[PDB]
């Protein structure tokens, strides 16, 4: 899951979004999903999670934004899917250039502790991934 305050683009409408108001407002946004591939696309939201309260980790990715997410949300990275307890200092995750809009990869430059926030998921039609603060995270059937 994914913590409140995570930002999630629309590249349809081009407006960002709080996970928590997305899912909270049933908005039928659509996000940037990855394909297999590395080629990113529009793509619905068609299911809305809380998830409740849970600690959440952060990862902080070069250029500055920080990924609050549960240790077990899964997250894209230059080795495959892995889950975001997982990763380290130095580990590449897959990222949305934010002035290309292509895939590339970005260095972690630190691991937060947890904190504890309400928590979110979405579900992304056909591709079930999306783009969170600029990562490709996990965004699955249930």
């Amino acid at each position: 899951c994914l913590a409140e305050g995570t930002r999630i683009f629309d590249p349809v409408t081009g407006t960002t979004h709080r996970i928590e108001d997305v899912v909270d407002g049933r908005k039928p946004i659509h996000v940037v999903a990855a394909a297999k591939d590395g080629t990113l696309h529009a793509r619905p939201v068609v299911s809305w999670f809380d998830q409740g309260t849970r600690d959440v980790i952060g990862l902080r990715i070069a250029g500055g934004a920080i990924l609050w997410a549960t240790p077990d949300h899964k997250v894209l990275t230059e080795y495959g899917w892995r889950a975001a307890g997982e990763l380290r200092k130095g580990d590449r995750v897959a990222v949305r250039d934010v002035e290309t809009g292509e895939l590339r990869y970005s260095v972690i430059r630190e691991v937060l502790p947890t904190r504890r926030a309400r928590t979110f998921d979405l579900e992304v039609e056909e591709l079930h991934t999306l783009v969170a603060e600029g990562v490709v995270v996990h965004a699955c059937s249930p």
